[PDB]
């Protein structure tokens, strides 16, 4: 429902090479982030996050969704900075932390686990399976 049947699918073209629609997850070239709900009630869950600030708990313009009586108004908290997101923690004291640690914020990366709530869920980018290449020491 984030598009109305207006002029949507034009009328009935043929030929048009289209690529994403239903299923954006492909490849995402651009600068876009998803979430997935590793283990909760509502397992399968996805969230796009469209770069920028995304707030979470929040019910009125929020990717994120989560109605229940964990996650406040604004529990946890996104920014993109230097093209890379952030989880930021406007909790006191205790609340969202990362890699079960408490920090005022974090950078978030590939294959990195996020935890809000009572529900966990995962960060992940699309990556480009390209090289390997990161970081071991082979020798000695």
């Amino acid at each position: 429902v984030f598009r109305a049947d207006f002029l949507s699918e034009l009328d009935a073209p043929a030929q048009a090479g289209t690529e994403s629609a239903v299923s954006g997850v492909e490849g995402l070239p651009p600068g876009l982030a998803l979430l997935v709900v590793k283990r909760g009630p509502n397992a399968g869950s996805r969230f796009l996050l469209d770069q920028a600030i995304t707030s979470a708990g929040r019910h009125p313009d929020s990717d994120i969704f989560l109605d229940d009586v964990t996650v406040s108004r604004r529990h946890a908290e996104f920014r993109l900075e230097n093209n890379e997101f952030n989880v930021v923690d406007v909790g006191s004291l205790n609340g969202t932390y990362v890699n079960r640690e408490p920090v005022d914020s974090a950078v978030l990366a590939n294959g990195d686990e996020v935890q809000i709530g009572k529900f966990r869920l995962v960060f992940l980018t699309g990556h480009k399976q390209g090289e390997d290449l990161e970081h071991h020491h082979h020798h000695h």
